[PDB]
């Protein structure tokens, strides 16, 4: 997993190319603007700008983006017990759990991004606008 | 910063390839057995294996791996204020302040390894046996 802000002057280093080409350009972006919606990018990576159990993915990465408020994130870094996940979903990529193993808590501020691969679980709950960028693993 | 575990399947997917060449190198040895201290592993990387304020680095990113037992490491994904920080010292490239503001606290599990570029506030606090792999930015 990655955990950065839009707003360090060096968040670009190490990161794959692709999800930088992206923070590139929401730094373009009025971030506090842009609409709740889906928002498409190219013609594989889209948008979601949200304002108000946990999950994973197979297909997609999930940049994390706060844009407004704090945030505290779920988030597993071992790879899950799969046997004990709801299933997959086809549809929208994704299985759920009710529970994290190994799990930790990023607190994110304005700024902070967040990458959870494939499998990375994760679970958004609480304690806002932020968006959520989807990126095809296959693309990194 | 990167969180992930030296133990699941995809782990090197998105990774820089001087930290897969380190968690190859790595994944190939006896880590319970290491000797606590320095080993060297090239003449650019080195590691420190250990059995035990906040410190950043300029020129070096710490690979950190726990090896046994359960450790907490506070950590800062946002610009340090330098002006707070104390003052660098270039032979052990490192600067402190007893603290770190937009603090978490991410929970080493064995198997696990957070990379921590230069900047990144950091404090193993530890509610063991650990390594850190230092490795010059350059090289990312
Ligand atoms: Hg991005
Ligand atoms: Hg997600
Ligand atoms: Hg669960
Ligand atoms: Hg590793
Ligand atoms: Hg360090
Ligand atoms: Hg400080």
């Amino acid at each position: 997993m990655i955990i950065s802000s839009l707003t360090n002057p060096n968040f670009k280093v190490g990161l794959p190319k692709v999800i930088a080409e992206v923070c590139d350009y929401l730094n373009t972006l009025d971030l506090n603007a842009l609409e709740n919606g889906r928002h498409d990018i190219n013609d594989q990576i889209y948008m979601n700008v949200m304002e108000p159990k946990a999950e994973l993915h197979h297909e997609y990465l999930d940049v994390q983006v706060l844009i407004r408020g704090t945030e505290n994130i779920e988030v597993g870094a071992t790879y899950p017990n799969l046997s004990k996940y709801e299933d997959y979903n086809e549809a929208d990529d994704y299985q759920l759990c009710a529970d994290i193993d190994d799990k930790f808590t990023v607190t994110m501020k304005p700024k902070m991004f967040a990458v959870f691969y494939p499998y990375e679980p994760h679970k958004p709950c609480c304690v806002i606008k932020k968006l959520v960028v989807k990126v095809p693993v296959k693309l990194i």
